[PDB]
């Protein structure tokens, strides 16, 4: 499978949100409605599968599922 497929799964997991409303422009806050906590809970449950650490500042910063994505693709060893 692909990285897309992977970090899709677990968004949709983690916000209780149908894979078909997971879409790569997709906001987390607008449009998929993640609250204070799911903040917390996605960005470690991103951090687990991918084994990496991504500083609280920036995560703050990654809005979109592609965001998410190019983060991985760029910092996943
Ligand atoms: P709550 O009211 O206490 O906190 C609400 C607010 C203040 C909105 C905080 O969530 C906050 O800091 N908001 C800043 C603007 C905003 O909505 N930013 C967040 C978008 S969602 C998010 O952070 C999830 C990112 C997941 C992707 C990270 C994956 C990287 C893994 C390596
Ligand atoms: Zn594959
Ligand atoms: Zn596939
Ligand atoms: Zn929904
Ligand atoms: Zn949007
Ligand atoms: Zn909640
Ligand atoms: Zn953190
Ligand atoms: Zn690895």
């Amino acid at each position: 499978s692909t990285i897309e497929e992977r970090v899709k799964k677990i968004i949709g997991e983690q916000l209780g949100v149908k894979q078909e409303e997971v879409t790569n422009n997709a906001s987390f806050v607008e449009d998929l409605g993640a609250d204070s906590l799911d903040t917390v809970e996605l960005v470690m449950a991103l951090e687990e599968e991918f084994d990496t650490e991504i500083p609280d500042e920036e995560a703050e910063k990654i809005t979109t599922v592609q965001a998410a994505i190019d983060y991985i693709n760029g910092h996943q060893a």
